[PDB]
C-alpha cells in the first residue's frame, strides 16, 4: 500500500480509505489505502493531524505498514478527509535537513566529520569529530545561511539497483532488505538517509547556532532552522 510522504513530501491533505480496525484499549488503530502520515525514520519524529475530523495520536510502522492511532471510533470508512498538522511536519523537516546541511558545510570548509545527531522537540544536535574553535564554526553557521540563500536543490529518491551502482557515497551503505533512499543536497551533500526533508535549502529559512559543547571526541552543536530560529 501506498507511504505518499516519500513521493510527494509536500502533500498535506489527502483521500484516504480504512482499510482495518483495531481497538487497542480505548485507541482505535486503523490502516489506510495511502497515507501522507510519516511513521518516524532517520531521527526524524512521526506526523499527527486528522483523519475524518478524528485526531491522529500516533503514528508507527510495523512489517512495512503504517498505523494510525485515533482517538475516536471511525464510523465512515470510504473517501475520507485527511489533513497532516502541517506545522510539526514541516518543523521536522526543516530540523532534518537543517543538520545534513550543516554536516555538508562543516565537511566541505574544514574536513571535519559527523558522528553523531538529536533532533528533538525543543533543541536538535549534531556531532563533529574533534575540537572546533568558535571561529570555524561561526564560518560553518554562515556558509550554512550563504547556501540557503543560494537555494540548492535537495532531491529525496529511492535509486534503482541499477543506478545504485553509479551512486558515489562517502559512508559505507547499510546492508538491508529494505530499499535505501538517498537525500542529496545538489553540489555538497548525499548520504543515506530515511528522513522526509524539503526540496530545496531556501525552505529552510535561516540556521542559526546556538551553543556548543565538547562530547568525549566530538563538539556537540545545538542548532535551530527555519520558525525555531526566529
Ligand atoms: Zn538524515
Amino acid at each position: 500500500l501506498t507511504k505518499l510522504y516519500y513521493e510527494d513530501q509536500y502533500i498535506k491533505e489527502f483521500k484516504g480509505e480504512i482499510i482495518e480496525v483495531k481497538e487497542i484499549d480505548g485507541k482505535f488503530h486503523v490502516l489506510l489505502d495511502q497515507t501522507a502520515f510519516f511513521p518516524g525514520g532517520g531521527g526524524q519524529m512521526g506526523d499527527l493531524g486528522l483523519i475524518d475530523g478524528i485526531k491522529v495520536l500516533d503514528v508507527y510502522e510495523e512489517e512495512g505498514k503504517v498505523y494510525h492511532v485515533l482517538e475516536k471510533e471511525p464510523k465512515k470508512l470510504k473517501n475520507l478527509q485527511c489533513e497532516l498538522d502541517w506545522e510539526r511536519r514541516f518543523d521536522g523537516m526543516q530540523q532534518h535537513l537543517g543538520q545534513h546541511l550543516l554536516s555538508g558545510c562543516f565537511y566541505d570548509l574544514f574536513g571535519a566529520n559527523t558522528c553523531g545527531f538529536h533532533l528533538g522537540k525543543e533543541i536538535s544536535t549534531v556531532d563533529i569529530v574533534g575540537f572546533l574553535d568558535e571561529k570555524t564554526i561561526r564560518e560553518a553557521e554562515k556558509e550554512a545561511n550563504r547556501l540557503i540563500f543560494e537555494n540548492l536543490e535537495v532531491k529525496s529518491y529511492a535509486p534503482s539497483k541499477k543506478e545504485l551502482k553509479k551512486v558515489k557515497t562517502r559512508r559505507a551503505l547499510p546492508k538491508t532488505d529494505e530499499e535505501i533512499r538517498i537525500v542529496e543536497i545538489v553540489g555538497l551533500d548525499l548520504n543515506a538517509c530515511c528522513g522526509v526533508h524539503p526540496r530545496n535549502t531556501r525552505d529552510l529559512q535561516v540556521i542559526k547556532i546556538r551553543r556548543w559543547e565538547k562530547h568525549k571526541n566530538a563538539t556537540r552543536i545545538e542548532y535551530v532552522a527555519g520558525n525555531r530560529a526566529v
